[PDB]
């Protein structure tokens, strides 16, 4: 028999349990309902509330029955409305017939309202911070907002509705122009401008260019307070035009721009449906403007972005708090150089990326199935069998699943008061015979491995003598957080690991207890790291934690201490340790890699990780990564297969991972199980050649994870945090740029072959063929199942480890300590600079320069001193002459030669790129390449109509356009002025060995007639010049077979030069 009513529940913002009080925290004038339960279900029962207003006792509220469900009786008590001000206090009965009341509570709310700032009534410049004194439109408080700068470009509001807190200094370098009705704050980077009555701010960049402004009809920043014990909540209100997009927010699956969402900063474990409920596991109070702006609100409470969501030109926060008058509201308006300068501000305030060791950005294998030694010889047989070069290796079910610390079937006598074990304290069994040897296996295979861990201790009801041990004393020494009336906390019992106790991750000493556990696992067994799952676990109003800190401010934080000090310990042993985590807020970027979480193998998946990629690269979390092709559901398509490894191969993170503890047949995500599940062999070729590919560009991927450790700027990038200016970039959820210069474009629609690709201005080079294409428009690529969309844009260097053959898509192993052939791949356009992060040669820094001279037929480098020979691949027609340093060096006639020379350079005719093989100096070298022009643009990937594509020796590029002989065919060009617009030469490569042609050429509308002489024989190229004028853009080039031309020809390709 009993009673029961407990106003939060367990506090979730999704939903209710049956005994709680709506609203939670009441406002003034809402009606008050207490939910109260009584059992065993009896006729004769009384249900009523004893109760206080303003310690005034009321009479008593008798509740009414609602709803039977089981053996409870559950009531609503209705307590009406109340004023602000009002100190509501009230204990829950319930007896049967007079008999033993059975009770809750006491219980007690203060009834608030909202108070705003009214007018600012005097401005004080301490020099280091300005105080803005305000009045406030209701209340008898004397508020204050304190700005600062926490650096010129990136400004802090800190407001204290009593005004008994102080803001903090920040840089000295503002002037202040304050007038009767107005005060402007200007540095180098920033205009702020500040109407006084009534109080409203616009943030302005130095020019006058508006950032951000509240919202006009001003009294836009709030707090909701009782006038006396309490401030609950936060606001502030802004004006936003119709265009203005959102991104960020941590990691959103639903979509990029939430623009019209009410976005949730709060963190949350959804399984597989996360884009429809709008959820996630990492949630993070941050959001980048495509208006060039970012803003912050700093506090781990949970806050609600209305983002257009209620008035179309207004967007607010509105942020919680525990009802601490001390706590100020503390918000940052960030500006910066550009969209990833505002981001790199943002990661001033809140962490820096930690460079991670570059076997992580290697593929990571992973499968839930693995839980026994001979599974891992398996796998890393099957790995080799495949050539499979993997550096990472995830064991998710290895432990006892009692203390998760533990191997499985070991044996051994359990411990009491919290001891720790060593390696030799254990008898290894079935399972794990000798999981040092097994992690040696590993180790030998060249990858490193990764253990699956909670940051809960299990507690099911079982009997488990050792776990059982464990809580007792973790109890005891109150390494628990606690409830909030002295037991420990324990996660809901619906929920995952429900009933279980969590580790309080902000208590030192509970920390290193929990983390000397697994210590042998690091210093005896040699793992290097730890796949930290899990986190989002703090529920409950009352629950307290070390820091004196509960529930609501804990919540979005917890995840992310569980995470760093996971991450932290395991590198304090092994410096090479990575961490792999799902969960967090602000701050999380510091400790190792994020994965997307659990989703299933559907192209609606793919689509939502992606979306979830490119929301947490704004927010700082660069280093994320997805179970590619989904970790569960019905096996994927090898059509899915294959997508998705194209795209991973081209993210931060590659991994493939499965959930399945033990099926038949297997669940593995990886390449040879999937050529055995969908029985299409074609998947192990094709996953080959992204893999490789990526391993081709791991110097360049990991120069990328550097430069978002030390400049803030992600890996993977959705469109407008580079062009945000560009109308056409907005709202792009199925492209990126990847690094600072490839432009990817995964096919993620199911039997899409017809891929459009938005191109900003510029020039984009295909870097599988050397297809050109201006920037400016959406274009259609056609790509088969095996194929990705990946581009170069203008000037790009990118550093490559080749094999002797020097394509994309050759195996050069998995070698993380030297390289094959260090290649830079140059698309030369105007000067370009490239900064190597070569970590192979003690992570020295490789400045390389290219300047891009067409006009006068050169292009040149400036190559550092170099540790290694080195290899140019510069993008361009066929060389005269190559000198290094004044000398002319050999031309090599075939690849081998080209191999076997100590320096010399080789004209690679299929893809228009030069070789420069340098020797290693302890000094710069300068290089130039004379008789260059701007590659060909190839007839035979032009636009075709009517005419087909073939391949007579003597041709560049693949082949060359044929059947050119008869009226209404065409051979389109898009082509790009190599130095703006003016008068250039077009040189029109062809063969024609029967008879004189003539062709009708359309420069952007405007006609010319051209006369192609006949060639000695079809086996005879030869060239005609032609004058033409281009312009800014694409220019629009058609050869066209009119009326009045005549002959057959073969068509190589164009060149335009000066
Ligand atoms: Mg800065
Ligand atoms: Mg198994
Ligand atoms: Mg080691
Ligand atoms: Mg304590
Ligand atoms: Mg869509
Ligand atoms: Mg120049
Ligand atoms: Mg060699
Ligand atoms: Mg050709």
């Amino acid at each position: 028999d009993g009673e029961y009513h407990s106003p939060y529940g367990d506090d979730d913002l999704y939903t209710v349990q049956p005994t709680e009080r709506s609203p939670r925290d009441p406002k003034a004038g809402e009606d008050v309902i207490l939910n109260i339960t009584t059992w065993p279900i009896e006729n004769g029962q009384d249900v009523w509330v004893e109760w206080t207003k303003n310690g005034v006792a009321q009479e008593n509220v008798t509740a009414a029955y609602d709803y039977n469900s089981g053996n409870n009786t559950y009531w609503k008590a209705d307590l009406g409305k109340f004023e602000k001000g009002d100190e509501i206090t009230y204990t829950t009965k319930g007896s049967t017939n007079g008999g033993t009341a059975y009770e809750s509570g006491p219980f007690t709310f203060y009834v608030t309202d909202w108070e705003y700032v009214q007018d600012v009534t005097s401005v004080v410049d301490n020099g280091d911070s300005i105080t803005l004194n305000m009045t406030a439109t209701a209340g008898d408080f004397s508020p204050k907002l304190y700005l600062s700068f926490e650096d010129l470009d990136t400004l802090r509001m800190e407001l204290s509705p009593t005004g008994k807190e102080t803001g903090h200094a920040g840089k000295s370098g503002y002037t202040v122009e304050d007038t009767a009705e107005k005060v402007t704050v200007t540095t180098e980077d920033l205009s702020i401008e500040i109407q006084k009555s009534p109080y409203r701010m616009e943030v302005h960049q130095a020019d006058g260019t508006l950032l951000t402004s509240e919202y006009t009809t001003a009294n836009s920043l709030g707090w909701l307070t009782d006038g006396k014990n309490v401030i609950n909540q936060y606001q502030n209100n802004f004006m936003t035009p119709s265009d203005e997009a959102f991104y960020g927010f941590g990691e959103r699956y639903d979509t990029i721009n939430q623009r019209g969402k009410d976005v949730e900063t709060y963190v949350y474990n959804e399984y597989q449906d996360q884009a429809q409920t709008e959820r996630t596991y990492l949630a993070v109070p941050f959001f980048v403007s495509a208006n060039k702006y970012g803003m912050y609100v700093n506090s781990d409470f949970h806050s609600q972005f209305q983002m257009a969501s209620k008035v179309e030109d207004k967007y607010s926060f509105v942020l919680d708090n525990d009802g601490d008058m001390t706590n100020m509201l503390d918000y940052y308006v960030i500006s910066g150089k550009d969209q990833n300068d505002i981001v790199n501000n943002y990661t001033d305030i809140t962490g820096k990326t930690t460079l991670l060791p570059k076997w992580a950005f290697g593929l990571w294998m992973s499968a839930n199935e693995w839980d026994r030694e001979s599974d891992v010889s398996s796998a890393l047989s099957n790995a080799k069998a495949n050539d499979i070069p993997a550096t990472g290796f995830v064991l998710e079910q290895w432990s006892d699943e009692e203390t998760y610390y533990i191997w499985n079937n070991a044996t051994y006598t359990a411990k009491k008061n919290g001891e720790a074990f060593s390696y030799d304290d254990f008898t290894f069994n079935g399972k794990w015979t000798d999981p040092k040897g097994m992690v040696d296996s590993v180790h030998d295979a060249g990858m490193n491995i990764v253990l699956w861990q909670v940051p809960v201790l299990k507690d099911d009801g079982t009997v488990y003598e050792q776990r059982d041990n464990d809580e007792e004393y973790m109890i005891s020494q109150g390494y628990s957080a606690d409830d909030g009336t002295g037991a420990p906390y324990r996660v809901p019992a619906s929920q995952w690991f429900g009933n279980g106790i969590l580790l309080d991750f902000t208590n030192k000493d509970a920390v290193d207890w929990w983390t000397s556990q697994r210590e042998y696992l690091l210093t005896e067994v040699g793992i290097d790291g730890f796949k930290t799952d899990g986190g989002e676990m703090v529920w409950g109003r009352d629950t307290t934690f070390s820091n004196g800190e509960k529930g609501q401010e804990m919540r979005n934080r917890y995840p992310t201490d569980y995470v760093s000090s996971y991450f932290d310990f395991a590198k304090s042993i092994n410096p090479e340790a990575v961490s792999f985590s799902r969960s967090g807020t602000s701050g999380a970027q510091k400790s190792g890699i994020y994965w997307s979480g659990d989703q299933t193998s559907t192209f609606d998946s793919f689509q939502a990780s992606l979306k979830a990629g490119l929301s947490a690269s704004t927010s700082g979390v660069s280093y994320w990564a997805w179970d590619m092709a989904g970790f569960t559901g019905d096996y994927p398509t090898a059509e899915l297969y294959k997508r998705a490894t194209a795209m991973a191969a081209f993210a931060p993170i590659m991994q493939f991972h499965s959930e399945k503890s033990d099926p038949s047949p297997s669940e593995e995500r990886s390449p040879w199980n999937a050529v055995a599940r969908t029985g299409d062999e074609t998947i192990l070729p094709t996953f080959q050649k992204y893999l490789y590919t990526r391993m081709n560009l791991l110097p360049y991927i990991y120069t990328a994870a550097k430069d978002t450790a030390d400049n803030g700027k992600s890996m993977m990038r959705q469109m407008a945090m580079d062009y945000p200016e560009d109308v056409n970039a907005r709202d792009l959820d199925e492209q990126y740029m990847f690094g600072d210069d490839l432009l990817v474009a995964p096919i993620v629609q199911e039997g899409q072959t017809e891929k459009e690709v938005y191109l900003p201005e510029g020039e984009w080079v295909d870097i599988w063929n050397g297809g050109v294409h201006p920037g400016g428009e959406t274009i259609s690529y056609y790509a088969d199942v095996d194929t990705l969309p990946v581009f170069a844009k203008a000037g790009a260097i990118i550093p490559m480890n080749m094999t002797d053959g020097y394509q994309l898509g050759q195996n050069v192993g998995n070698d993380l300590k030297s390289y094959d052939n260090l290649t830079f791949r140059v698309y030369p356009s105007g000067d370009s600079e490239y900064s190597f992060y070569d970590d192979v040669n003690g992570g020295e820094m490789r400045d390389i320069s290219v300047s891009e001279d067409f006009a006068n037929e050169k292009v040149s480098v400036d190559l550092p001193a170099m540790a290694d020979e080195t290899t140019m691949q510069v993008f361009s027609t066929e060389p005269t002459s190559v000198t290094i340093d004044g000398a002319d060096v050999a031309k090599a006639d075939t690849l081998d030669a080209f191999n076997e020379a100590t320096t010399g350079y080789y004209y690679d005719t299929v893809q228009n790129l030069t070789y420069v093989k340098a020797a290693a100096k302890d000094a710069k070298q300068a290089i130039v390449l004379n008789g260059v022009n701007h590659a060909p643009y190839e007839a035979e990937f032009g636009h075709l109509t009517n005419v087909t594509t073939a391949s007579h020796a003597g041709y560049t590029g693949t082949g060359f356009v044929a059947g050119f002989d008869a009226e209404k065919e065409a051979v389109e060009f898009d082509i790009d002025a190599v130095d703006g617009a003016s008068d250039y030469t077009m040189e029109v490569r062809y063969s024609a060995g029967v008879e004189d042609a003539t062709r009708t050429v359309y420069i952007n509308g405007k006609k010319q007639q051209i006369t192609l002489p006949k060639t000695a024989n079809w086996d005879t190229w030869n060239t005609v010049e032609v004058p033409v004028t281009l312009q800014a853009g694409n220019n629009q080039v058609v050869f066209d077979f009119e009326a009045d031309d005549t002959a057959g020809i073969n068509f190589d390709h164009v060149v335009i030069k000066k």
